[PDB]
Order: C-alpha cells, then structure tokens, then sequence
C-alpha cells in the first residue's frame, strides 16, 4: 500500500539539499584556491552525483524512516533539486550540470513540478533522478530523450556486422541494414537506469580491409517508437537504486519517447 511524497513545491521545499544535514561531495585533492572549484564542477559532471545523490536518499531513510515526514520532504527536495537542474539543461544546451544545479534564477527551493515538468528529459547525468520524478509525480504522462543525448557508444562486433567473421574483406564497401538490441546498461550507467535495453536500426557500410582491420560508417536511430519506466526494464547499478525506492513509494509507469538521429564511425581489427 506504499507511501506518498509530496511533489515539489515552494510550498513544502525545504530550504536546500538535505536540509543542511547531508550534502553533494566531491572526490577530495588537497590544495585550495580556484583548483577546489574545477574539482566541484567536474565532480557535477560524473555519473557519480547521481549515484551519490541516490545512495544518500537511501540511506537517510534506512537511518530516519520512510513515513518519517522529514526524510518525506528530503526525497522529495532532493528530487526536486535534479528536477530544476535538469530543465535548465534543457532551455540552456551546451551550459554545465553545475551551473545548471546553480543557477539562481529560478531558486532551486522554489521548483514547482506541477507547473514547470516537462516531456523532455536532458539525458544527462541529473535525468536519472528526474525518471524517479515523473514515475512518483507524473501520472503516466509520456517523456521523451533525444537520442543525440544518451550517450550511445556502438560496439559494431555486437550487431549483424559480426557475420564478418566470414572473413570475406575487403572491401571496402558492405551495405549494411539491420535492427538490434543495445544494452546501454553495459557501458553507460546514466542511460542503463532508465532506459536501459533499447531497440536500435542502423543502415550504413562496412568497410573491411586485407589485413582484417574494418570500419562501420553509419545513422542510428530508435527502432521501437517508445519504451516503458518500471522496475523490470531499469539496468546497471542506478537503475537498482530506482527500483528500490520506486518499490517503497507511490507512482505510475510512463513511456519514454527517443526520437532523432546519429552518425557513427567505428572502426576494429579481425
Ligand atoms: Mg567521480
């Protein structure tokens, strides 16, 4: 019968991140000067302030109480937090996850989910958390992700291109056209947790030379118009953190939308 975080809201926001009892960390390099500030600023560029963000919500709970109302209005701060973030990202491309976080105008505190959610997630570090978001505030309502923004890395020797093993290069040219399954769990811990296994189409050639060394010059793009957010398609080790509080707390399953398009060029030897 689980229980309900109340969404974001100037309303009920607390005042910063944790509530001054915890906080985002970066890694730590002795030294002090304007060296600690590229250390904040790289360290809200990793994977790992989404994690750290995460396992810290987990384990205020575990130390509080999930029906505590303090811990209630952490998880949903917190969120509402990546939730401000995250749309920066969006109507500033190009700007860093820092001062996307940062930017004072509007504050942080004051992130409205029922008037400011959007359909378009960054696909950036800070989107993770934002899935959470809309799975416990969304309703259903869809979202989307442009593909350009995932952080694809194609590894061609896992697609129909591996049938190269025919040893039949060169050339040169070998018109290829097929779908696949990618794993984005695999590589990228961002993209695993609320996308996860995807369904890819790829046409382009494959140029294999002599001496086994080939490349694959080609356009990805989504297969499968959209894919589910729930427990059972979340991958790599954010996306069990997404199910574990996704189990504890109240909330609905949306499809995501991945339109758009990319070039690869990927290259290997036999
Ligand atoms: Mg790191």
């Amino acid at each position: 019968e689980t229980l309900t975080v109340h969404a974001p809201s100037p309303s009920t926001n607390l005042p910063s991140y944790g509530n001054g009892a915890f906080s985002l960390s970066a890694p730590h390099v002795p030294g002090a000067g304007p060296l600690l500030v590229q250390v904040v600023y790289s360290f809200f560029q990793s994977p790992n302030m989404c994690l750290q963000a995460l396992t810290q919500l987990e384990d205020y709970i575990k130390k509080h109480g999930a029906s505590n109302p303090l811990t209630l209005q952490i998880i949903s701060t917190n969120i509402g937090y990546f939730c401000n973030a995250d749309r920066n990202l969006v109507l500033h491309p190009g700007i860093s996850v820092y001062d996307a976080y940062h930017f004072a105008k509007p504050a942080p505190s004051q992130y409205d989910y029922r008037s400011m959610n959007m359909k378009q997630m960054s696909g950036n570090v800070t989107t993770p958390i934002v899935a959470l978001a809309h799975y416990l505030w969304g309703n259903g309502a869809e979202r989307s992700v442009n593909i350009a923004n995932i952080g694809l890395k194609i590894s061609p020797m896992k697609i129909n291109q591996i049938k190269d093993i025919i040893k039949s290069g060169v050339v040169g040219t070998f018109p290829v056209s097929t779908k696949f399954t990618h794993a984005t769990g695999d590589y990228n811990v961002i993209t695993g947790a609320y996308l996860g296994n995807i369904t890819l189409k790829t046409e382009g050639t494959l140029t294999i030379s002599a001496n086994g060394s080939w490349t694959y010059n080609g356009v990805v793009r989504s297969y499968d118009d959209k894919y589910d957010f729930n427990a059972s398609t979340h991958r790599g080790i954010i996306g069990e953190s997404l199910t574990r509080l996704g189990a504890m707390f109240s909330g609905k399953e949306y499809q995501i939308l991945l339109p758009g398009e990319i070039h690869i060029k990927e290259s290997g030897k036999r």
